[PDB]
């Protein structure tokens, strides 16, 4: 899972994606964490 820290990141994540490819750069790019972990930490939870 793509676990971005706020909602604006996320939908910037989303943006980003929007091609429908690079999600390692659309982590890097917006600051969220893409973790092996089928859910999202606490604050990283959009």
């Amino acid at each position: 899972t793509t676990c971005c820290p706020s909602i604006v990141a996320r939908s910037n994540f989303n943006v980003c994606r929007l091609p429908g490819t690079p999600e390692a750069l659309c982590a890097t790019y917006t600051g969220c964490i893409i973790i092996p972990g089928a859910t999202c930490p606490g604050d990283y939870a959009n």
